[PDB]
């Protein structure tokens, strides 16, 4: 059942390091997210995941910026992942974001810790 928490690949909002830094930089002021994952072409290249404030903060710092420097770390995990289990997952990495593939590798979307308290603290379970 935790396709339900997911957000579906279709919903994400990504950068793309194929594509200018300004191009990244509107996608983000356009957007409400404190994170983003960044893939190349497309999101089935995920490369990792951006922090807003940060590139943000070093945009407007004016520093020589490259988007490719500021990626963080992803984390995959199967979509065969019961809730406890991913559960535990988020604990024991700290992560903010998790990124769920289907049999074929293939990303079927993400699910945030966020996601996963609200419907821990809700009338999810
Ligand atoms: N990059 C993103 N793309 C699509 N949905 C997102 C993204 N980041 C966060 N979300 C969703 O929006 C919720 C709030 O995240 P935030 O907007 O960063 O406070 C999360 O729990 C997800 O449901």
């Amino acid at each position: 059942t935790i396709s339900s928490l997911m957000v579906p690949r279709s919903d994400i909002v990504f950068l793309d390091l194929n594509l200018p830094l300004d191009a990244n930089l509107r996608t983000v002021m356009q957007s409400p997210h404190s994170r983003f994952p960044v893939c190349r072409n497309n999101v089935d290249d995920m490369v990792g995941i951006i922090s807003a404030k940060q590139l943000l903060s070093e945009s407007i710092a004016g520093e020589r910026l490259e988007l490719v420097d500021l990626v963080k770390n992803c984390n995959f995990v199967p979509n065969s992942l019961s809730g406890m289990e991913l559960l535990e997952h988020f604990r024991t990495t700290g992560s903010q974001m998790v990124f769920v593939v289907d049999e074929y590798g293939d990303l079927k979307g993400l699910v945030t810790l966020q996601d996963m308290m609200d419907a821990l603290t809700g009338e999810f379970f």
